[PDB]
RNA sequence: UUGAGCCUUGAUGUGUAGGAUAGGUGGGAGGCUUUGAAGUGUGGACGCCAGUCUGCAUGGAGCCGACCUUGAAAUACCACC
């Protein structure tokens, strides 16, 4: 299945560990080893029911460092995806992007949402491995 | 032993347009390749038997992304599932 590069992408990052917000921003430099400039996509598994139309989260947040206001909306399962800019942006720069997104999701808390909201926040680059933040 | 929760990993998913036994969504267009390649001998899993996956290796270093038909993009690539 996997090959020379794709194995090392999962060997560098410990899958069975949820890193801190100060750790995932700098570790993603090892994953991006492409010719071009990649971008970081954020996967947030919202604790909402996608089969209920009254709990849909829809909105847009302003990225302090651009890519650059982005738009987002969850799928028919519960996980919402949006980018927070390029990978060549500094680690502290992506720190500002990620925290502004997390507050934005909490600024659109559904009224009928019963349960813990996020329970897992994960980010990944274009050639990135599974990296979750606290 | 035999069931279930669950970690890692790996496969699975053809109304119909159709080169795809392509679920939604999604970031980006290079990955791939001599940390030993396309095609094939032959064997296994799966199988709605349509066509994917895949052990060894002669061989021996090439394959392929937006492009095109689609409501959707190409497990070339990854992430959440």
């Amino acid at each position: 299945k996997l090959t020379k590069r794709m194995r090392v992408i999962r060997e560098k990052v410990d899958a069975t560990k949820q890193y801190d917000i100060n750790e995932a921003i700098a570790l993603l430099k090892e994953l991006a080893t492409a010719k071009f400039v990649e971008s970081v996509d954020v996967a947030v598994n919202l604790g909402i029911d996608a089969r209920k139309s009254d709990q849909n989260v829809r909105g847009a947040t302003v990225l302090p460092h651009g890519t650059g206001q982005v738009r987002y909306r969850n799928d028919k399962n519960g996980i919402i995806h949006t980018t927070i800019g390029k990978v060549d942006f500094d680690a502290d720069k992506l720190k500002e992007n990620l925290e502004a997104l997390l507050v934005a999701l909490k600024k659109a808390k559904p009224t009928q949402a019963k349960g813990v909201y996020i329970k897992k926040v994960s980010i990944s680059t274009t050639m990135g491995a599974g990296v979750a933040v606290d």
